[PDB]
């Protein structure tokens, strides 16, 4: 009913939208649910307690493509994969910062395990392939963020003018293609001086 | 003396180091340099105009690979500039969050423009030697905050194991060489189906 994890998450995540991941507080929440302090704190330890169901929340209910399809290349893997993580992290304000200050929960365990069970079945070495993985979510992780917070010199007033059209999803996909691309001619190259 | 730029600012990332950028404020800065809030404040405004002042102090002082050395390769370049942005964020607790809530200073503009100007001399389009630029930071920006906010699968029990053996150093390298590879391909591209 209202104080239930459902109820709990969902108001969270609204009031996340709302106040930021900073303004934030158990406080807050309890007033936005409207029961007092000690009712949530049975329900909700802390704010962590909190963030943590929200990042996984977020991942689960928006990361659509957290897993490969049988019969599908790693390249259009790890491409659907790192568009669909950057659109589940810009789904909520601070969304990528509740991310990055969460401990990786066990159900991103078996994902990152089968991910990786996936680029190992594709000639990966589990250096490599892991590898891979890291700076696939890196990247995407830091381009979400620097999306997230956000006299002129000639050459910037047209570089930022096409920064200034679009929302920044050009910049990631082209980047993300030269990422994979590296990848590729990496797998490719096996014990040559490439 | 005691109240200057200089001492601020010394102060302020050595607080930064001691307290996170979360635990950074004013008042205890104040208490840091032994004064009354109120005389801080005449050289400070607030904790925006001090993160502002920590951001670019940061890179000035330790992004010593910020613009290219005449007769260096683009790749070079990217490489040896991303390394450098890297270290110089990892130089200060929580760096990287400093970097991303402040506004670019116009000593990043110019810097930007050169940059830009050096890419374009090379072959790349505007748009895409921006893209370039931008991969190579928000890659670099989402390796450093991921290493500075940090049953089992089997695969992963031993991926994990060259991730808990190195600081994150390698990985970043070889996503690195990915990256700039992919832009590699993309320049002697042109007008092909590459």
């Amino acid at each position: 009913s209202r104080l239930n994890r459902e109820s709990v998450i969902d108001a969270a995540l609204e009031l996340l939208n709302e106040t930021g991941i900073d303004g934030l507080t158990t406080r807050k929440l309890a007033q936005k649910l409207g029961i007092e302090q000690p009712t949530l704190y049975w329900h909700v330890k802390n704010k962590r307690a909190l963030l943590d169901a929200l990042a996984v929340e977020i991942l689960a209910r928006h990361h659509d493509y957290s897993l490969p399809a049988a019969g599908e290349s790693w390249q259009s893997f790890l491409r659907n994969n790192a568009m669909s993580f950057r659109r589940a992290l810009l789904r909520y304000r601070d969304g990528a910062k509740v991310h990055l200050g969460t401990r990786p929960d066990e159900k991103q365990y078996d994902t990152v395990e089968t991910q990786l069970r996936f680029m190992t079945e594709n000639g990966f070495s589990l250096r490599d392939g892991l590898y891979a993985i890291s700076a696939v979510s890196h990247f995407t992780l830091g381009a979400v963020l620097e999306q997230q917070e956000h006299n002129l010199p000639p050459l910037l007033r047209e570089a930022l003018q096409i920064m200034d059209s679009d929302d920044g999803e050009q910049a990631f996909l082209h980047g993300l293609e030269s990422l994979i691309r590296g990848f590729e001619v990496q797998l490719t190259a096996l014990l040559q001086i490439v």
